[PDB]
């Protein structure tokens, strides 16, 4: 959205879109955690109908505003709510996806399994479930507390204070912005991450099976040093 | 026979006490019986141990130590790879795998199969016990490492290993260099799991966690613990 | 957050005689002690911080058990009074910025113990604190509308730590709380204790008696009059 | 201006002595004269200093301390560009850039150019002297870092930096947080060169290395020195 | 020599890369070795002139050449990277793979080799090198000891001294084998950083035309362990 | 006799000059004299050295180098443990322990006892000199480590060690692996003390610190110094 450099959201909106589109089957897709449409609008540019779920009202409001002004806004269907509770009806989708750690916003393994399962049940035959998550091995997370520089601007610095518990597999952090004036903005967040093999087992429990894993949306080889992965799951035979 | 950290952990007695307390004058099954590191101390506690192994040789050194032991009659050696081995009607109050035995199985799938079979050999109320290295607390570098395992007056014990954080395997050689110039290499392989993955494996296998400690003396388990001792029940 | 636990620890050693807390604060140890029926004489050098204590004591259902004293750790005149326990929690002893002052402090404490009395200290453990040489910056804690950070300078020769506890708030507000320490290593500390007529009888990681080892961030050490 | 490690390095006098020893009672040119941390000390020694800055602002502040300094008249403020500028026929016994000034030019090319201009401003047997961070000894982490620079009773100085070890650049903010709630940010960029690269650059610019030290007191230079002071002269 | 103990498995890829630039004229490989790249190039119909200073290794090449279906495309040349007289013969490509250039223990020698190389290029010709990338290799200051590779009956280890000022690596590849055997294989390199290397190239009358992480043309960045750089005559 | 870093420190001569400046026409006592790395340079300055060892092997080898040395009559070898050796009426202007000798005693208590024995052997104004690793500057990892000490054409020198930071002990093997398959292990143990601890030990033994350097050439001691040379005198 606004934040510059590494402080902003991952600059791969376009690539995510292409990726999902290629899996879309000219039919409609569901984005879990659609925010302000970082992936949804590029999707709309490729002629893909995107229903987007988002729990943050201020964010969804913005998506709606931008949609009104977007040449292809009409391909974007904003859905306000908590995914676990929304009744999406008889609607099925060709692709359900969750970009930039959205799945890991659910603060436990059981919640994540449940989520994968709701997504499974919304797929049409042959549909896929796609997630993009931090890859703990490649991310080399230190145990305990850390503090680091995220990005610099002429008149502000973006920093991060973080707490990592490698046993519970949680991260709790503030994104911090300090400004020349003396202003300070804190943006708290929390993740529970999964390791790839744990994640794959969760998917099985949820009735899903892994069909492919990459490091990123351009399909680069995934390996131990990959900071992220993009995983694609199908319903199990 | 290897000194300090080279040899196996010195918790054999304590393992026994922990397993014993969990058995109701009913037989217990150790996976990967050794030279009876745990088993024999169990007998000293009046507990019948059925030990599984796939090494006709090692199993033979066990038979021998069973003949010389004042309680060897309680130690029953079962030869054969656990995966393919049928124990028919016989059930157990406890089934346990000590010092990373479970992680000798080189895959999540095979590990879940082992946990399942273990569940199907538990009587009502029986428990499945594992002692595993705890990745978070073991601080394992990615890729290759080389370290000192232990020193003796006339030899050093070293370790060359490869760690693959995705497959979660450790493949290593325990190396002994001796003053005369002799060299012995002892290779070995593990696939480990994180606690939360292990608990989900246990569930898929029909088990549920009922307690976790850092060791057999029941010390508090936390992030910095090098091992955990986990106890599971049927669901 | 071990106020209670430190109190339980000290109380278990104090029997029914009075104890002396060096660096009584707003009484985060003293009051839980009173609630346990222990009489606490608390020392401090800041007449201001003593006041905040006196105010809380008046409003506490057991504040009569807390006796505020004004003086200096190393150099005090309490006269004939002796204690079953003299203690110094959360790094108090390392507030004295030198080995000599610290030894002098330990000697006073020894001279104020009755027979069988114990001197107890809680101190950061350098091995387990894994302190980098030079300057560091770190995260201490997170809240919804503020972060607690720490900036510090470490001189591994002088064994000193100079730091600011930093609080940053959504407003743009910043509070800085500076502090200084001279720490000792366990073996140094034990030898200092010997020089002061004390000997170590037990060492734990914490007031719950958890095992102390190299990775322990703190230790709780219990000293008594030296033998022979 | 600022306390301790937050302020500028405390080797002004020493840099002056070092330079004056090489200055043959003839004039010296300081690139990045700043506020005269070195120039004035040089003036105190009887040495004429022509100091160059790019920003009129800083020159003005220099012109002001000069007017209030007992030996300020020996410090000539010059406005120009390190790589390109016209000083005509004036030559110098010493041309120098202290505390990383050379690395303020953001590329190998501009650094060579500057070294060359310097060479051409030297008199016969004149020297070109630079003081630069020494990467090996500085142990710079890849990527981003955050650190404490200095403490004060009512404020803290921190540093947030981005290091690109491939472009060999450092991009930082010096940050001052105050008990008030005030925050001051002071940006800066550097492009560094390793010693072997630097000497080759000098060669390409017509200079050859004649001596290298850790500091202006001539302490031994080695892999663990955070800085070097290098002395060049025009090549055969 | 298994896995990471052995040489890099990019022989074919190297050849393809070099072939693409070769345009039906001869190429010169500095440090031709045992033909790890030369032969794969011969399979592509490219004439290879391979240079080496070690007669021994040069002999082994000759032997594998006579037994290769395309050996006659591999012309072994005894000589010295920096200094050697090849007459009027010119090449479309002169390349040095896997750290060959860093085998010369000094910046000056390395510049001399680059210059000699430039002077053997026809018009439009190119000089290609493959070099460890210090930034991406994250080299500890001072001594280190590490595991290179494992085998069932032996371990491959490495002891090294890194001098970050001289930019040198001095190491022993160590083989320990069951039964008491020890083999030491010492080697020395002087590396250059990219920006230094490029300036070296300019001094040698060469200019950089492209840089990759490897012979497959993957993007080069700070975390790339190696780089493949292609230069033209100024 | 071992190459580079495997061999002993090359500061024998410097150690002798430093000790001789403190000596005073009345013998010095070296604890752990080994094969004379310091005793002989000392004899070249006409200083009489009484050298203590327990290892009869090196004492037999010292005697042999001393019979073939032009000034061997100045090197008096004394066989046996220090803790047990009663040296009688003889007093010394200097007692010293180079390269970690004091840390060969495996406990704070033994070390204090040694220091005390030294104090009692000093003449009035006499001094006790020690050279010991400096923990702050050595940055010793906790637990086990393995590293390269040195390289030669046909052999590598390695080290496997166990560091206990609470007990402040190092137990290690210097390992030499040779091209033919040869393996030599050389075990050793130390218990070190931090400077402040060491000074307090000195006090307990009736000594007071009068000077501290990084080395025998009197370089400044600081956090980054790998060693220190400390000079103690008797407490008035
Ligand atoms: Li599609
Ligand atoms: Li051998």
């Amino acid at each position: 959205d606004e934040w510059p450099g590494d402080a902003g959201p991952p600059p791969d909106g376009r690539e995510a879109a292409l990726f999902v589109a290629a899996l879309a089957a000219a039919r409609p897709v569901l984005e879990l955690g659609v925010g302000t449409g970082r992936v949804a609008f590029p999707l709309a540019d490729l002629g893909v109908e995107v229903h987007g779920v988002e729990s943050s009202e201020p964010m969804l409001d913005k998506l709606r505003e931008k949609a009104a002004a977007h040449p292809n806004g009409n391909l974007v269907v904003p859905v306000l709510g908590n995914f676990a509770k929304l009744d999406l009806g008889e609607q099925r989708y060709s692709v359900v996806f969750a970009a930039f750690n959205t799945l890991f916003c659910l603060l436990g393994q059981d919640e994540q399994i449940d989520c994968m399962r709701q997504a499974r049940e919304l797929l049409e035959p042959g549909g896929t479930f796609v997630v993009q998550c931090l890859n703990p091995a490649g991310q080399r997370l230190a145990t305990g507390n850390t503090f680091g520089t995220v990005e610099l601007e002429d008149t502000a610095v973006h920093l991060e204070a973080s707490k990592h518990d490698p046993l519970a597999q949680t991260l709790s952090a503030h994104h911090i912005v300090l400004s020349e004036g003396g202003g300070i903005r804190l943006f708290p967040y929390r993740l529970r991450y999964a390791y790839p093999a744990e994640l794959d087992l969760m998917a099985n429990v949820a009735g899903l099976e892994l069909v492919e894993r990459h490091a990123d949306f351009e399909r680069r080889r995934f390996d131990a040093s990959s900071r992220y992965h993009v995983s694609v799951y199908r319903a199990a035979a």
